[PDB]
């Protein structure tokens, strides 16, 4: 079927020529290729290191399954530096295959604040990107299913107003046929007792309190992932050609005009055993924010103080790969009585103050005085070029905050025979940079450090959300169902305070996996890398249109937004394409 | 060159016939494929998941370059489940591409006890595998070079009737060019105020006391890797080929009345996307002591109890996977006086006693009384499935320590700037285990578990060979050179005890990579997967001829060991392959 379709052996592909090169089977690669290919007459070449995954079996498609897919060959495992806060080399996890990491993810459907989209055509200069279009975009691609009595009765809430139900990504609630767990409510009602919301659609603009969400999953719970969605019911189309096994090294460029012209990509596995293919309209690089800011670099697209040691020469020079922003996850964990038992998902969007607490006014003095030396700092860590730019980030930080509201720290409830919490920081102010090591693609050897911890407000309000969790864990309604904390457990003491928390925490965190911003969509003058149409600045027929472009994280899960972002740039793509006919 | 000659399209090897099929081109595979391809007659095909290294510059071909190729392709990283004695993940260094992890490893050059070899033929039953017959093989293999006036002024001792020096593997002095660092000869001398011995050959069968070493390089300092030693100057014998990029996924067997033999292989990389090709004598596994064991489970060879609940029906029944034996390494490092200055590597080889010290008697106590309850834990934890068999291997070892007094642990010394110890206890009584987690090879979903620190003695050995590091480095004519101690550092008190290094060491610790036997050479009632002359028990035509096999540890570095055991292998194949002409 499907799998018939794919090609591998990259002497069907070499020397010929497709209207677009896709670099990148994931999430938004296939999403772009399948809007580009409704149009008989255009042609395009996805390029993908994995391969078709959607079939077979539990281990993707049951989202409950989550996880065990970790250290195989459906993930690149990417290799972080020696972290300067634990001395300790991490692991991001990224899916390797056909729809990328929908295919590895835990399937959480949230958007996140109005402000915060907003922000990239106020403070970002980005011509028509802001909430109502982002949202406009998401509503087209999601197809939501509303919740039964039972669904409800477990505490969800759903807007109609706030889901398209016609579009093609399926999503609704996860039901395991098992009872919901009283949890779920029981959490609720402790955060009632605060004065903290309850039951809001995190899909409205608002994610703020204690929640149950969609899934991506169909209604008889298969995981939608981007290539079931989007390359499944569309891989017969014969302008849609898919290049499965094989790795792209590099962009093509003309050595000819003013400007570089994008004309082709190299591909392969193995230095000497790589070819090319000829791009007649562009090509677009979807190969994950870890990976094409170094096709950038690996083309001569970066800055020169870091490809000149490496013996690339610089063709286009930009601030490539930096601006890396990733969340750290921290878990309180505890077992539940016999009463506890049953499914559910849930999760806490806390606002700062909620976070902070008791430190809530040292908290915003730190805000309201250090973020000009923070600045100072990540640049002269090399996460950041320009202390100027990055200083125009924090101010927007701070009134996010401030005037705002949004959420601060999400904090995420599994339960399932336990109280389980992920916990995680929404807003880092550290930033990081992946780099090439060496001029060969084919070696993957490069640096990738997402400096966790390295500003002191990421510390202070990671370890402030987690004793957060322990605390609600064991509050109010929540009390009818603790029977004994088993993580920290014996490694923190139960009664620690915030100081006990801060020296525990960089030693039991992972990383979030929700990179952004290495080819970051903002002005040139500001550090950016692509424009509003998602081009890379000084070369023609070139974009950017996965998760490197946004410039900032966002209080939600990112998949609503990417499926609307790919939608976005799709369209604009098309309009070139027209304005040539 | 070498590089046109390597075929590289799995279609080109699909569906041919050849003599003998190797799986794996690392140390062993070629080693074997080499000796073979002497007979113009014999024809092998050897099948690698990398490519051809060699050639590529100083992050291979510089030893002092080591450990910048981790976390590229040409590094395989396999993770280790969540380990029991920190909750944290693991990663495996292991070589991928032509020459194996002798592309990527440290290069030194020893050898081990005599006593030690001598019991794989006394206490495993294999005849003909003795010191006598193993050191021979290896001074055949070797091809040495006595050191000169600047490196035996350094520390250097060579005795020429422990080394071939007409042989193939290129072993002599590293030497970057400048001056020795006097660090070595304090470290000598400050172990000699103990009564501890140095300048002993490591290869002429005691390895004791501080020593230089020979490493694997050639005279103008290129790495001598096995592809470069035994590929490169062989490349072009038309009997001889190599297929790279591609994994083995499993054996093929005949399914009829008789007794299953190896008749092939299947190769790819992914479910959809595979290949067979016909041997006509022998299938050789060589892929590495983490991956061959998996190589024999995904064919239907391995233990029911893995093999039914993942849907492969068990055809020979055999305990792989079991008996894994890897050792822990931890650090010790501090800054230098500007006298210390130059380059050189020592490593002292300490005895049971030496590196207890006064502790030495409790250690002892525990030694003689605690093997049978060991044993029984062992099993219990799924490393090994005997408890006697595996009380025979712990009596060994009491052996070695109490009537040979062989080396116990090992303080490798790096200086050039620094003195910086890595330590090793090199005779862990804890046996781990690898298992398939799924059906399909290529999809690489295993559980690899070491088991470090689960049994007390190695736990306490590590923290002891490790505080000694410590206190060496600061002892007699090394105090001379000592400016402050960086590793442990702020990390643990500076007169910490044995207890507190037992806290410590759970937390600051790696793996050693010197992973052996998951596919134990011994006899199958005493839990052996292969006999004498590494035949898979209940196959004809299939060997295991790699790392996998070694039944114990050895107190020193595998490579002199591993090049002869190849040699003795390949014999034993050459003598069946004359009885049926
Ligand atoms: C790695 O991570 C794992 C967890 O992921 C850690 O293991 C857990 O450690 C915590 C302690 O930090 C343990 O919690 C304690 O639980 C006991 C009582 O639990 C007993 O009863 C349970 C049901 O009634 C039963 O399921 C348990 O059985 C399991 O555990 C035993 C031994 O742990 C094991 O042998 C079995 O095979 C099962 O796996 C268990 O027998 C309780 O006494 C403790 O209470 C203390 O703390 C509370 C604080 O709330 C305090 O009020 C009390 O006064 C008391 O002082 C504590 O809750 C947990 O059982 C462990 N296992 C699991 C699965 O969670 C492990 O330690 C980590 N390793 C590291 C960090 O190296
Ligand atoms: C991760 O791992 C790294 C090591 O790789 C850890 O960093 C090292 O920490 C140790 C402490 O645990 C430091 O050692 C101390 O050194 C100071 C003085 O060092 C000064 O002089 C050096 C030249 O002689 C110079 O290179 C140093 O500059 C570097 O380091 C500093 C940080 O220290 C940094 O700011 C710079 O930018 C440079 O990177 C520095 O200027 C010394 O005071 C200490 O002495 C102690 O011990 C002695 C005897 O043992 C005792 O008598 C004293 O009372 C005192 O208590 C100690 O030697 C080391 O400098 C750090 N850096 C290295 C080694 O490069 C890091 O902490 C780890 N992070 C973790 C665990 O999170
Ligand atoms: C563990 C985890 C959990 C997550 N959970 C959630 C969640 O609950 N909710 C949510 O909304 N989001 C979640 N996400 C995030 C979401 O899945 C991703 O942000 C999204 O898949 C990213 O899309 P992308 O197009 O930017 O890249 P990806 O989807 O990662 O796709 C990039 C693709 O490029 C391929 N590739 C890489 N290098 C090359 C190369 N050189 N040549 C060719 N192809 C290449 C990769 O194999 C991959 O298929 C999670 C992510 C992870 C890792
Ligand atoms: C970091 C490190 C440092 C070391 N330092 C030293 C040292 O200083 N001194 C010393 O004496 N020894 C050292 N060693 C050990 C020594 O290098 C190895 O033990 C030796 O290379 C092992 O030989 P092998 O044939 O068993 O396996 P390997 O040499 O690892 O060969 C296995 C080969 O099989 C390939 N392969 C894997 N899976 C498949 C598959 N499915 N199909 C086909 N091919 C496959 C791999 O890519 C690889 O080429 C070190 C090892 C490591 C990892
Ligand atoms: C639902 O969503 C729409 C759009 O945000 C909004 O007008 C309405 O107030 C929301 N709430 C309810 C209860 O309808
Ligand atoms: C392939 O890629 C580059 C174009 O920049 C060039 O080396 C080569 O001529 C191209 N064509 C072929 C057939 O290799
Ligand atoms: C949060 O805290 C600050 C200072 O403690 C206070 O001024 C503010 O009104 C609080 N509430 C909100 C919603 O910001
Ligand atoms: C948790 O937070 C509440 C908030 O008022 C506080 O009263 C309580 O002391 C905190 N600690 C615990 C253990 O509940
Ligand atoms: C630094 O950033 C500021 C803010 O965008 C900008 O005005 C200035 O020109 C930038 N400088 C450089 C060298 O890019
Ligand atoms: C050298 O090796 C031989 C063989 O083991 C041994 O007899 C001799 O004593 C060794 N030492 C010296 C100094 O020759
Ligand atoms: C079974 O297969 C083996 C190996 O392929 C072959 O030698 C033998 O003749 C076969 N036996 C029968 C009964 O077909
Ligand atoms: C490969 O082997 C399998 C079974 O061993 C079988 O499908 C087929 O006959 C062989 N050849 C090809 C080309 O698949
Ligand atoms: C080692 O220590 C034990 C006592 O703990 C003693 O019997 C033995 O003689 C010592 N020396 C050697 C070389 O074993
Ligand atoms: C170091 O080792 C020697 C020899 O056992 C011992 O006398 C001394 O107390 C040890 N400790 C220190 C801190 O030197
Ligand atoms: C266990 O091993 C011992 C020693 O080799 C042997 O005598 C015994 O038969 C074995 N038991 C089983 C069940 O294999």
């Amino acid at each position: 079927g499907i799998e018939a379709s794919l090609l591998t052996d990259p002497k069907e592909v070499a020397g010929r020529t497709v209207d677009y090169i896709i670099a990148g089977g994931g999430l938004t690669g296939l999403v772009v290729a399948a809007r580009l290919t409704e149009n008989p007459d255009i042609t395009v070449l996805v390029i993908e290191s994995g391969s078709y995954e959607s079939d077979r079996g539990p281990i993707i498609e049951d989202l409950n399954a989550y996880g065990k897919i970790f250290g195989s060959s459906v993930d690149h495992a990417y290799e972080t530096v020696c972290l300067a806060t634990n001395n300790r080399t991490a692991l991001i996890r990224a899916g390797n295959g056909l729809g990328g990491s929908t295919l590895v993810n835990g399937g959480t459907w949230t958007r996140p604040h109005k402000a915060q989209v907003d922000s990239w055509e106020t403070v970002f200069g980005n011509e028509g990107w802001n909430w109502d279009s982002v949202a406009a975009y998401s509503l087209q691609a999601e197809r939501a299913r509303a919740p039964n009595a039972k669904q409800i009765a477990a505490g969800h809430y759903f807007n109609a107003s706030c889901h398209g139900i016609n579009g093609t990504v399926h999503a609704g609630p996860r039901d395991t046929g098992d009872d919901y767990s009283p949890i779920v409510k029981a959490l609720m009602s402790a955060v009632e007792d605060r004065g903290v919301p309850t039951k809001k659609d995190l899909g409205c603009g608002d994610p703020h309190g204690v929640s149950m969400f969609p899934n991506t999953l169909h209604e008889d719970q298969v995981r939608s992932d981007a290539a079931r969605e989007w390359l499944l019911p569309n891989y017969q189309r014969p302008n849609l050609q898919v290049l499965t096994g094989q790795y792209v090294g590099k962009v093509l460029l003309s050595q000819n005009a003013t400007t570089p012209r994008a004309v082709g990509v190299e591909f392969g596995t193995h230095k000497g055993n790589f070819h090319n293919v000829t791009a007649k309209h562009e090509v677009l690089l979807a190969a994950g924010s870890a990976v094409s800011p170094t096709i950038l670099e690996y083309s001569g697209i970066g800055m020169k103080s870091i490809l000149e040691p490496l013996g690339i020469k610089t063709v286009v020079d930009l601030p490539v790969g930096l601006n890396l922003q990733d969340q750290t996850t921290s878990t309180v964990r505890s077992r539940i009585t016999s009463a506890g038992a049953g499914q559910g998902q849930a999760a806490w969007f806390a606002t700062f103050n909620e976070t902070f607490g008791d430190y809530t006014e040292k908290a915003h003095e730190l805000l309201n005085t250090k973020l000009e030396q923070w600045a100072e700092e990540a640049v002269a860590r090399g996460g950041f070029h320009n202390t100027t730019a990055l200083l125009i980030q924090y101010e927007n930080y701070r009134d996010w905050i401030v005037k705002d509201n949004v959420a601060y720290s999400e904090l995420f409830l599994d339960t399932a025979g336990e109280a389980s919490f992920d916990v995680w920081d929404l807003l880092p102010f550290t930033r990081g940079y992946v780099h090439i090591l060496d001029k060969d693609p084919y070696l993957r050897h490069f640096a990738y450090d997402p400096q966790y911890f390295l500003n002191e407000l990421d510390l202070l309000g990671q370890a402030a959300a987690t004793q957060l969790a322990r605390n609600i864990s064991n509050s109010g309604a929540m009390q009818t169902y603790f029977a004994g904390e088993t993580i920290p457990g014996d490694n923190l003491a139960y009664d620690a305070d915030l100081r006990a928390w801060v020296e525990y925490i960089p030693y039991h965190f992972r990383p979030n996996y929700h990179g952004v911003g290495t080819c970051s969509m903002m002005p040139k003058e500001m550090g950016g890398v692509v424009d509003n149409a998602a081009r890379v600045y000084g070369v023609q027929g070139l974009r950017v249109i996965d998760g490197s472009i946004p410039p900032t994280q966002m209080s939600s899960h990112v998949m609503t937004v990417f499926y609307a972002m790919a939608l976005k740039i799709a369209d604009a793509v098309l309009a070139d394409y027209a304005s040539m006919q």
